[PDB]
């Protein structure tokens, strides 16, 4: 039921000759191809600009609101240089700092996001005071919300991800690693314990749940977690990894459609979604990530069927977007391509941007939020403007 979901794909797969006007054999962009994606970003921040004058006020959320659209202009200052972009993100930093609802505490749906985006926007305009301040606030925020859930969007790992945001972005160690450490212990408690409450232990010793489902995949399920996990980022010890991560890995490994693709859930019958949040376009992150650390050749084997799987049904009807759209399905061909150097997922990653450089003329659902960054056109920006130099491309909100 997945093709009821996707467009056909219309383009040939990889081959030497195809791939020419795209890149060189060094996998660096041609200068036409990066001018024409660099045009079509001009074009669609015009239609964004004028598009975000309609969206809600209130929304400051990284996933559909202001904090999303700075996290853009920032990304685009890093791209282009342009100071003008780093204006625009003070705006929307702005804008986010006055909608904080003290309901979450994660980067993409809580206020985490507006924080640590501020704190790196003024730190970019040697704001110290301010920088310093957000950070402060930042930090608190891990008091607010005790018994958070542990997923992407609204529990641990969300905040974890504000942390690193910071700690990146300033390349210097803002947030102390200890802060990171005692919600990683939280993460793996909660972990040992529902699994051992429900008798998962021998078969999965971690197991987390998210509005009373076993979510599977990146968003609100244990893809998202277990790639957090295995980040060196987060400092988890060999004994842990292997005792308590692996085992858990192997256990959604093992969850894999016929077609390989993943469930929402644990038991799901229907092989439906292919999104970042739900599917293989999120799954392929801890598979990708579980090779880096185990080096075992099945979770190799297993990403290049999610990439398989997103070539042919990867084009949704849904739209454009990050969160379940084309081009969050393409950076799942982006972390293939920086794990194996294999061209043929850069090529297909430079496919699903000729996709979205015909934005608007497929008779794609219009998302909710047209113009945000996990639902709409800013995520679209966001894929073109780091296609441009695809060593550096990480999924935004949540690739390390
Ligand atoms: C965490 S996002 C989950 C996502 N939800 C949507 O696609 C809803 C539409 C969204 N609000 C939009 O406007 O893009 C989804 O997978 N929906 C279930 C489905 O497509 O059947
Ligand atoms: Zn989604």
């Amino acid at each position: 039921h997945m093709a009821q979901r996707a467009f056909p794909n219309p383009y040939a797969d990889y081959n030497k000759s195809l791939a020419e006007g795209y890149f060189d054999a060094a996998g660096r962009l041609t200068p036409e191809f990066s001018q024409r994606l660099t045009n079509k970003i001009r074009e669609l921040l015009q239609q964004m600009e004028r598009g975000l004058k309609s969206a809600d006020p209130r929304d400051g959320t990284g996933y559909t609101g202001w904090a999303g659209i700075a996290v853009l202009y920032l990304h685009l200052y890093d791209v282009f240089g342009d100071p003008a972009y780093l204006q625009l993100a003070h705006g929307y930093v702005k804008q986010s700092l006055n909608c904080l609802t003290k309901r979450s505490i994660t980067f993409l749906c809580g206020d985490a996001g507006p924080l640590a985006v501020a704190a790196v926007l003024y730190h970019k305009m040697n704001n110290e005071k301010q920088a310093e301040d957000c950070i402060t606030r930042l930090i608190h925020l891990n008091k607010i919300d005790p018994h958070a859930p542990n997923e992407m969007l609204y529990g641990r790992i969300g905040y974890i991800y504000a942390l690193l945001f910071v700690n990146k972005n300033f390349g210097v160690e803002k947030i102390p690693q200890s802060h990171i450490q005692q919600i990683c212990e939280t993460i793996l408690t909660s972990g040992e314990n529902l699994a051992r409450k429900r008798n998962f232990t021998a078969k999965s010793p971690l197991m987390y749940e998210w509005y009373q489902e076993y979510y599977v995949g990146a968003a609100h399920g244990l893809a998202g977690i277990y790639y957090y996990l295995m980040q060196p980022s987060l400092q988890v010890s060999q004994g842990k990894l292997h005792s308590l991560v692996k085992p858990s890995v192997d256990y959604v490994c093992q969850l894999k459609f016929p077609s390989g693709n993943y469930p929402p859930c644990i038991g799901d019958n229907r092989d439906l979604l292919v999104h970042w949040c739900h599917g293989a376009p999120g799954v392929i992150y801890m598979l990708i990530q579980a090779y880096k650390v185990f080096r075992e050749e099945k979770y190799l084997c297993d990403a290049y069927q999610c990439a398989d799987v997103i070539w042919q049904y990867g084009l949704l009807k849904k739209g454009y977007g990050l969160c379940h759209g084309s081009a969050g399905n393409a950076y799942a061909f982006l972390t293939l391509y920086n794990l194996t150097q294999d061209m043929k997922y850069l090529y297909r990653a430079c496919k699903f941007a000729e996709w979205c450089l015909e934005y608007g003329e497929h008779g794609c659902r219009t998302p909710d939020t047209p113009f945000s960054l996990f639902e709409g056109m800013a995520g679209t920006i966001y894929f073109l403007a780091d296609l441009l130099v695809p060593t550096k491309a990480r999924f935004p909100a949540f690739e390390l």
